[PDB]
């Protein structure tokens, strides 16, 4: 009986009482408030307290051995439900505790004292809803909208005790494709959930890169509400993230104020700094709107979101993808991609061999060396291999034979303040002999550049190949080209990536043509019933004046001059001003030009290699544009 | 020369050297970017570390010695610049620091060798924008928007640079309004900055209670980022807190799931509970979007927030105020406040004695007993006094002679385990004898419910006013009536809290009917022109026809029919739908009912009773369907 963690009901023959272990968050209160406290006790676990991770017991397991009474026959409670979450983290909790119960207290799960919730699954909203629990009950449901419990503390008190608790109405038992699809970057747009749902949030809002920078916190803000309902901080950072020249190849957000550092140095707070969309982004949204991608709905119905997007150029290897590390993909030239790309295109039977005469291979933005094509090859040719990175060092002889190291360029992702910090240690613990001296002079000015200053007698040249081995001053990349492929994960080579990625270009495209084609017509259409309107305006208003609602005036119209439902319609709904004397040859002029562009729009449609084309133009011109000199050095 | 934490310059004669102190997130990354390296060294302190709160020197304090290198004439850097921001916690550091100085670091001080940054402090956007670092510079600037610069992670390196620590344009210096208002409650609504905002927020969204509930994440998401850039955290609890039947007297969110509970229970994820305005709170919000309050430019200056909401029921006083804790209001019977105010209306002279024939004194959402009328006169007539709450408490004889004590209700804000949690602890502490068990058994049905079981021999009448004693079992609340009158802080008494709050709504009342009128009038005006252009429809049709341009249109018109510009406007935006034979008697009939209208409110504005009364009775209106039965009992 723990007094102030547990909940205590007044029975006391252990027959009757039953005990709920639930997530203090995900449901202690409602579950306190829901529960007959006549026979029901319940004991909240601090979820984060608990965090394969074995150890000597927790505060937490302690409370709940001591709450039981066995930890022997003298148990409190014959019953004892588990409540917690569908989610990801439910789970956890969920096999964490029954874990335990095997391994120091089985004679409960052989005595059948431990049993597990089942929650409502279900509603159906049709004020009518329904409490369905299992998808073949749903399925009969809907047969003779839909919205899944995910969380406990979706549930009110009494809900959660009439469906969940209540021994009349519940139903006991005794006894990660959220984690996959958040994490892997689709293999189409490069884009991760997040970042994904950020770029949209950026331009739904217009932070186009010629209106002025708005307030991080104004997109934080907007996503977290409408696309991604999670902490502040998972938002900000992500994209604190693509706004650095250190981090993304191609930056896709355009910060102003404090963003970080590569030593780890934090941004400053969302309020203070400022944010909007990159050139290249716009080439990564645009078109979203002409029915190019299938939306979604948002995680709570109220609104749509991008499956993917445009992406119109290479975004996944272009910026790469990072890491649990799930997968790891490394950014590269774009230049050299959409030039890969382009050379797919001409043949759809390239090899990785050849598509390597245009990708020379890895290109951070951070620069430095990389130490061979082996690595590359197996990279490319698999998916997987290790990549040497090494920063880019000189040693130059000064003073009385004094020398000196002088590292201008470091290996991606490498935390430059925890080297530093590193070497000092190896200084200090005297592995390292002839270092006098070293400095982190790294500026916008000078850039990169940490200098040691090794003495006479020492050889800087020997100490520096000694760096490369006790330290990040060379780091591997450990390449793992894994992206949701057809909603699936999926593991990919070099060739296959670019494969996907042309593919879902063509699908954009044809998917483009075909969207501005129908809108078109709709809109000549339209003009049409304008121009006849216009043409005998006298008696359109004769017909509507004489009709007594706007229902009989529709009807009229439609029938003495043979409009369509849609152009009577329009025609009600002109205004006036649309009367005066230059209207009239504006529509007509719209007109002829339109038809002229539906004839345009078909052409492409109906010839394959035309729309092929157009994609290899419009690629070839974004390389132009956007392309530039790469950075990292592929050596021997 | 620590080296994973300060970044080093390459110059070595500490009369060139100089050492910037940067709040490490403020502006650590940007300071290490925009310096000159070559005699710029920055060491960023880790704010969070720093915390009159004295002790053994910080890790990050020793740094910053170590560092220093006279902690002696041996110092390292003959300047040492404090780079901290403007806002609260800027000061904090910029105070802790100095003060440090001067404790065990005098002489730096007496040499001259700490000075303080002075960046930018206005930029006006008139792209070109300005450079501002005091307001006389300012004024004189304009006149010769405003954005005041408060954080240095608004400005980027090189700008950073230039302005704050590049010695040829810099100018350094040799050696609590956001705190206030951002705290304490409008006297006029009762509400502060965070829950105003939200309440906005709700309405803006139009999450009324005739429509479904919206997930959390959507309001707080919303909310942050265009009205309270800050944590989510800081709005989800403060919504949450609305939301609570043991928190509010009157609940301004209708939340459904996991709220938590008076054991600090926590609330469910925001993406798991959803919230919606509830009825009293359209009281709250009614007329907002009639001009009855004055609107403020956001954070930001892309939004527009309400400074004051109409508050159409005593807010303050009913739903309290809490707290440091600047302020101490306690909840009060709608009721009584509202029977108060119009006792205070029929004469303004009336006592505090006689207002308290109304206002009986608090009244607690929990209930619970208030000990006396002692601490609430003075709490009344001063604003400050000691009011007692004790727990409803019985003891009841069972068994074998054997007593029980049963406490139904607690006192307000008291958090219920922890004093269940504390009374164990006199009994393990063998401070108390005679109880026997202790049960918590606080349901939803049983409402609350902690029982004490007493033994034969003990005497449970004497135990409980031990309880009452050692344990929060009694707790007293300290008034402190402190509220923003006229945007500044200060005390009140009860009179003058309803006094100004009787004001507001004689101002929103009149506001609305001001509001109202000159929007009838504006509406009639449009008619008028209206009725003129379909009457002689034939005309206008033909002068707009025979117009070239809208803009001669709007003159031909104007000329001819005698119509206004914005009457004429009106016509060319007339949809030829609006034609129909139903829709001249619409106008006719609207213009008719609409001139009655304008004379009604004309006659509410004229008569200054007349207008009290409008508020005597909508008040009076509200008291009738949201007013209840007290809870909390004052006795003896
Ligand atoms: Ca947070």
């Amino acid at each position: 009986s723990l007094p102030g963690k547990l909940a205590d009901c007044s029975s006391k023959s252990p027959e009757e009482c039953e005990i709920f272990l639930v997530e203090g968050d995900s449901a202690g209160g409602s579950t306190k408030s829901g529960r007959d406290s006549r026979t029901q006790a319940i004991l909240p676990l601090r979820g984060k307290i608990l965090n394969l991770d074995r150890i000597l017991n927790n505060n937490e397991i302690r409370q709940m051995i001591t709450a039981f009474g066995t930890g022997l026959a003298k148990a409190r409670y014959h019953k004892i439900v588990i409540m917690t979450d569908a989610d990801v983290d439910g789970a956890h909790i969920r096999t964490l505790l029954l874990t335990f119960f095997y391994r120091f207290m089985r004679p409960l799960i052989e005595a059948g004292y431990v049993y597990i919730a089942q929650p409502p699954l279900y509603k159906l909203t049709q004020k009518q809803k329904y409490y369905v629990y299992n998808d073949r009950e749903l399925d009969k449901l809907k047969s003779e909208s839909i919205a899944r419990y995910k969380g406990l503390g979706e549930m009110n008190a009494d809900q959660l005790w009439e469906t969940t608790m209540n021994p009349e109405h519940r139903a006991l038992l005794q006894v990660m494709s959220v984690i996959v699809a958040r994490a892997l970057p689709d293999v189409r747009d490069g884009l991760k959930p997040v970042h994904r749902r950020i770029l949209y949030g950026l331009n739904e809002q217009g932070m186009t890169p010629d209106k002025s920078y708005k307030k991080s916190a104004r997109i934080v803000g907007d996503v977290m509400g409408k696309y991604h309902p999670h902490g502040d901080s998972s938002i900000y950072e992500a994209m604190v993230r693509m706004a650095q020249d250190f981090s993304y190849r191609y930056p896709l957000v355009d910060g102003q104020g404090n963003f970080g550092s590569m030593d780890g140095d934090g941004a400053a707070a969302m309020r203070y700094t400022e944010a909007r969309m990159t050139k290249i982004t716009l080439e990564l949204l645009r078109d979203i709107n002409k029915d190019t991608i299938d939306f979604i709905d948002n995680y709570d119905g109220n609104e749509r979101e991008p499956s993917v997007l445009p992406a119109r150029f290479p975004n996944l290897l272009a910026n790469g993808a990072s890491g649990g590390m799930a997968t790891n993909i490394p950014p590269h030239n774009l230049t050299e991609l959409i030039n890969g790309v382009l050379s797919l295109s001409k043949n759809p039977d390239i090899s990785i061999a050849e598509l390597m005469e245009d990708i020379e291979g890895p290109d951070f933005p951070t620069a430095g060396l990389i130490l061979g094509k082996s690595g590359i090859r197996r990279a490319y040719e698999t998916g997987r291999g290790s990549i040497q990175m090494r920063s880019r060092a000189v040693i130059e002889e000064r003073g009385g034979g004094r020398q000196r190291i002088v590292v201008t360029e470091i290996p991606f992702q490498v935390n430059k303040a925890r080297m530093i910090e590193k070497i000092a240690e190896l200084v200090r613990d005297k592995k390292i002999d002839g270092i006098t001296d070293l400095r982190d002079e790294t500026s916008l000015r000078t850039g990169v550049r940490v200098v040691i200053d090794v003495r006479k007698d020492a050889n800087a040249s020997v100490i520096l190949n000694n760096l490369y081995k006790q330290t990040p001053l060379q780091t591997s990349f450990g390449v793992n080209m894994i992206a949701l492929v057809n909603g699936r994960p999926k593991l990919i080579n070099l060739k296959e990536a670019l494969v996907h990625y042309l593919e879902h270009q063509k699908t954009v495209v044809r998917r483009r043509t075909q969207y501005n084609l129908r809108k078109a017509k709709d809109r000549a259409h339209i003009l049409e019933g304008l121009r006849i309107a216009l043409d005998h305006i006298d008696e359109i208003i004769s017909t509507i004046r004489e009709s007594d609602t706007d229902k009989v005036a529709m009807e009229s119209l439609q029938q003495r001059f043979k409009l369509s439902e849609k152009q009577a319609q329009a025609i009600l709904d002109m205004r006036l001003r649309r009367l005066t004397g230059l209207e009239r040859d504006k529509i007509e002029a719209e007109y002829n030009e339109l038809l002229n562009y539906i004839s345009e729009l078909e052409t492409i449609l109906a010839d394959e290699e035309v729309l092929l084309q157009l994609v290899r133009d419009e690629l070839t011109e974004i390389r132009d544009r956007f392309g530039d000199d790469r950075r990292t050095e592929i050596q021997l």
